[PDB]
């Protein structure tokens, strides 16, 4: 019946809440009683009553959601005791520089890119191109980090085959296979997408080049979205005057800003956005939305749906 | 060890297989014997050989790929009993039209659409718009049949909240809920991307116009991938005007063909495009990946990942 509302809320998230749920009461922190703690059943945010409340061997609580990525001074053990479900919010940039690589692969293949070149052109009933899926296709990952595991699981759930390339080749959640920098010829040639998501270091340096883009076979899309220098513009412009690359996003560039008499500007296959990926909105708008998400399916079936603690 | 290769394939796909799995045989059906039977651990088709091998109770056969969504005539007590595994061929079609949409959505929120305007445009290195992702939001879809429910299990996947509209708002998979076409009223309040991908009849003509626009209140996106006429064109561009909606993708129009004086055409708030969204490769080409993603997963861990049949 009640949710102890720990974390602030917008006033109309708020409203979103108690008008889904008229049989639920969201109570604010300030105005809690101990008359209301065996009624509690969720909280939202963590909040000294989490204390108070677990020590009654007569509370109800079953879900806490934290509202930053750390779990540590939580009192794990008496949580799993009560068998109390507990989740954070982990990955949210991540997660929307991996809905923007999407959205460049997806706006590519689906023909949206092609479809408005038509529609500031000729405006014809068919486009100069054949469009293809995303299912099926492979996707090649520099770096093995926390973004390129979201990615991985994105792509991954959409049909895509994901390879990534780390230092040694080791596991990375998420990827079908990774491999180490010196081991790439085979996904390379096998490559429909390569995504750069590395940080820079000496040794990455235009590692985006003539010899990179001469292993490729199937004319895959480059995505760069580590940093501008770990490839070569120069390079690059001739990979796709050559037909060895098919097109290009990159939301990054070497200089940065890309000045606006840049040829890459110019060009109708390379898709320059401004450094804009990883920009998320304020934490009271990006950490509501996984309360509401696992809040619904705890209230569906008792299970949570993002960023479970284990 | 051998897959039997009943389904034939462009010699491209076969030396993937080949070269992937070297310690694994594909072999031609033509080029069979009985030497071969009990070596057969998968068949890509079905094939005249599945009752002679099952027949044998030394086969190890284990999983069936059929390249068709019809199961009908197949051995499926023998299959069951023998614990053989079987995969068919749908959804396909339903798959290739909800890239479609989740592309004309992603190409939008994560700044695609804007930064092309930029590039053709300033050049700046801002966009006038703030990105935003789709994990979070509300998906508002028309239809509720299998493109309607293959379009929401990937928005599903991706953190969309997904409500669907049918006739008596029944169930439906993947939907987190359905509502009758009399109760949308509260689905359109909190819609942040309608879509339509209703069949035309005599009443959803035009279905898409004032009165249900203005029953919005986030100002959504509306994409239309049902038929031309479900949207009237007037009321789209005058609720585009009054930003009632933020953005419109139209992938059928009324008329259609869009003549090339429309002024759908010259608005920088409507993309357009021709008809394509289900416009799917060749049965070779779209049959493939899935066997190639289903037989990587067996051979990962005898289980299978697309298209499994009970």
């Amino acid at each position: 019946s009640l949710v102890l509302m720990a974390q602030a809320t917008k006033p109309e998230q708020l409203q979103q809440l108690q008008t889904t749920y008229p049989d639920w009461t969201f109570k604010d922190a300030a105005a809690v009683t101990a008359a209301d703690y065996d009624q509690i059943e969720v909280m939202y945010g963590n909040h000294p009553l989490l204390k108070t409340i677990l020590a009654r061997p007569t509370n109800q609580l079953k879900f806490v959601q934290v509202i930053s990525a750390g779990v540590d001074y939580l009192p794990l053990k008496a949580l799993q005791a009560a068998g109390v479900v507990v989740a954070n919010t982990s990955g949210i940039h991540a997660d929307a520089i991996s809905e923007s690589v999407l959205a460049a692969m997806l706006s590519v293949v689906r023909g949206y890119h092609a479809a408005w070149l038509n529609q500031r052109g000729a405006r014809q009933w068919a486009l100069p191109m054949t469009t293809s899926t995303l299912t099926g296709q492979q996707l090649l990952i520099y770096g093995t980090g926390q973004i390129g595991q979201s990615l991985a699981a994105k792509a991954s759930a959409l049909g895509m085959h994901v390879i990534g390339v780390n230092t040694t080749g080791h596991p990375a959640d998420h990827f079908h296979e990774t491999v180490a920098f010196t081991a790439t010829a085979d996904a390379l040639a096998t490559a429909n997408f390569i995504v750069n998501a590395l940080p820079l270091t000496p040794t990455t340096h235009h590692l985006f080049s003539t010899e990179l883009f001469q292993q490729t076979k199937q004319q895959p899309m480059l995505i760069n979205i580590g940093r501008g220098p770990a490839v070569d513009t120069t390079a690059l412009m001739t990979a796709l005057d050559h037909h060895q690359l098919s097109m290009a996003a990159l939301d990054v560039t070497e200089p940065e800003p890309l000045p606006t008499d840049h040829p890459l500007w110019q060009r109708d296959d390379v898709l320059i956005t401004p450094h804009i990926s990883g920009q998320i909105a304020h934490f009271r708008a990006t950490v509501f939305p996984i309360f509401a998400a696992n809040f619904a399916q705890f209230v569906k079936d008792g299970t949570l749906v993002r960023n479970q603690v284990d």
